[PDB]
């Protein structure tokens, strides 16, 4: 679907996840500068060199694909269009 050849799952992944379990830090508090840097910290900790902003931005675009993707809730609809005089 998608390929962007920067990222790799295991980043993504670890990533990701921070996000999940930090993300109440941002619901809860106003303020999120100090929860990217934290979160970038953390990772470079377990092994993967990521300055802070890269994943900022990158988290927001998973929000945008992730909405967009599939959903539970039924109703797919017709993705294919209508051939003109087919």
């Amino acid at each position: 679907k998608k390929r962007a050849e920067t990222w790799v799952q295991d980043e993504t992944r670890s990533l990701i996840m921070f996000r999940r379990g930090m993300d109440g830090l941002f619901n809860t508090s106003k303020s999120n500068k100090h929860l990217w840097e934290q979160i970038s910290s953390k990772m470079r900790e377990k092994g993967f060199d990521r300055s802070p902003t890269m994943c900022t931005d990158k988290w927001r675009n998973l929000l945008k694909e992730f909405k967009k993707a599939k959903h539970h809730d039924r109703g797919n609809g017709s993705a294919k269009m209508s051939y003109y005089k087919e």
